[PDB]
């Protein structure tokens, strides 16, 4: 159908927009720290503390399929970067403190980007 065509076609127009969202806010992370999921041959008990892990590139792997519906999705991946290791780190650490700055930086890009899907439906 047509309406399904439109539908795609809007799919599409989200995956680019937050395909820009994802580079702006990986550059937030010039460490790379979030870049790749978490290692089990490193940290083997990874799993034992953290259910739902998130890295960058598993993100960059979901949109590229047009896995996210919509900005909440997105949002709910990149906030589980932040909170995993905000828990499996303590405070006084380099990643529990770039986590921090990724969100600080982060909420700036986002909060335009949530006007930007409204506006452009
Ligand atoms: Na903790």
């Amino acid at each position: 159908s047509m309406e399904q065509v439109a539908m795609e076609l809007r799919l599409t127009e989200l995956t680019r927009l937050l395909r820009s969202v994802l580079d702006q806010l990986q550059d937030k992370d010039p460490a790379r720290i979030f870049a790749q999921p978490v290692s089990l041959k490193e940290v083997p008990d990874y799993l034992d503390h953290i259910k739902h892990p998130m890295d960058f590139a598993t993100m960059r792997k979901r949109l590229e399929a047009q896995g996210y519906k919509n900005l909440h999705e997105f949002e709910e991946d990149f906030d589980l970067i932040i909170d995993n290791c905000m828990k499996y780190n303590a405070r006084d650490t380099v990643f529990y403190r770039a986590a921090v700055r990724l969100r600080d930086q982060g909420g700036v890009v986002l909060r335009q980007a949530r006007r930007e899907v409204d506006s452009i439906g």
